[PDB]
């Protein structure tokens, strides 16, 4: 049984200014039109979305940043306007606040049917998305970090040290998850994203590949960030099969959040790379193989809507236990990205054996 959580509520979260911003409210109701149109919906089962409570966001995040946040639900549109351009990237409307708890419950919830074992994996077309946001600030058009409170919620109704994964395969890295963790052993950070040396989104070096964690989390954050351009399925395919697979068996996650973002894939108008549907089936087809089977997978970006409605339709499709589509003939890897992976590969032996 494979869940899915949709609620068009999240919907409401919108630019007033820019009703033509690419995080659209359209972005997850398109995503649940391509399942319906599938015939992909009514194989799953409907897992019911909920708001987050503010004990739950404090999991990850400080205080005064919920309060922040919190107090946006009240403001006219001139304290909206003032306080998004306080952050990075950051757009506010008054249900800002109710649709960032819904994506966050959203995912609760579907981290609980799978824990429990009332579904074997779920999918979760939530917005607005996650990764980008710190503790203690929002940024990239992300308010709480859905993920990684989904794991902090996944191990208060478990055990504190249970091994959670989180895949993160959107384009660009997920700087919060990856502060929020790079202390944590029990959560394994592995990031995909275009870095062109730090001048991709979000700017910074710290996604860099010599950012393995710090005290008791070194070792346990995989960075694999791709120069010099176009990537696709090919690099995708051989990052997993040399990276992402032996540290993901080796760590034996009992459960694994995809932070999928689609904005690496053919098409889309901010990434530039040219993953496929096919593609992001096969990445999914393989995260299966972990933690039997517990999978749970998050919408982060992703702005064409035809590319994010047929690239996680298809993974949803994997999920309910269909055979995988056939990827077209692999090109050569790019040289960049052979570097890019044996750079990974130097940084990270020394903590997984599986890559030696
Ligand atoms: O998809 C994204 N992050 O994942 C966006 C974050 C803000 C800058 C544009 C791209
Ligand atoms: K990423
Ligand atoms: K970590
Ligand atoms: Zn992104």
């Amino acid at each position: 049984i494979t869940g899915l959580v949709y609620d068009q509520r999240m919907m409401l979260h919108h630019n007033m200014w820019d009703s033509h911003h690419p995080e659209l409210p359209q972005r997850i109701s398109r995503i649940f039109s391509r399942h319906e149109e599938l015939r992909l919906l009514s194989r799953c089962h409907r897992i019911p979305a909920r708001l987050a409570t503010e004990e739950e966001l404090a999991l990850c995040h400080s205080s005064k940043h919920i309060s922040i946040i919190k107090s946006s639900e009240h403001m006219k549109p001139r304290d909206l306007n003032r306080l998004g351009d306080e952050y990075n990237s950051i757009f506010i409307s008054n249900e800002s606040y109710t649709c960032a708890l819904l994506a966050a419950g959203s995912c609760f919830n579907s981290a609980q049917a799978i824990l429990t074992g009332q579904v074997r994996n779920a999918v979760a077309i939530v917005r607005p998305p996650g990764h980008h946001a710190e503790k203690d600030t929002a940024c990239g058009f992300c308010f709480f970090n859905t993920a990684a409170l989904t794991a902090r919620y996944a191990q208060s109704i478990t055990r504190e040290s249970l091994r959670v994964l989180i895949v993160d395969w959107d384009v660009h890295h997920g700087n919060g998850t990856q502060h929020i963790f790079e202390e944590d052993d029990s959560v394994l950070y592995i990031s995909l994203h275009r870095y062109e040396d730090g001048a991709f989104f979000p700017n910074s070096e710290d996604a860099n590949y010599d950012k393995v964690g710090l005290g008791k989390g070194r070792g346990y954050n995989v960075n694999i960030p791709w120069n010099g351009g176009k990537m696709g399925d090919p690099e995708y395919m051989a990052a997993f099969h040399h990276l992402v697979m032996p540290i993901a068996r080796e760590f034996a996650p009992e459960l694994v959040l995809v932070s999928a973002g689609f904005d690496a894939a053919r098409g889309d108008p901010l990434g530039g790379f040219q993953v496929t549907p096919e593609g992001y089936a096969h990445l999914t087809h393989q995260l299966m193989s972990l933690a039997a089977g517990r999978v749970l997978i998050i919408l982060e970006g992703g702005y064409n809507l035809t590319s994010i409605s047929e690239s996680m339709s298809m993974c949803t499709s994997m999920l309910l236990g269909d055979s995988p589509p056939s990827l077209d003939h692999l090109t050569p890897l790019k040289t960049s990205a052979t570097v890019s992976i044996n750079n990974v590969l130097r940084a990270h032996a020394p903590f997984w054996s599986s890559l030696r």
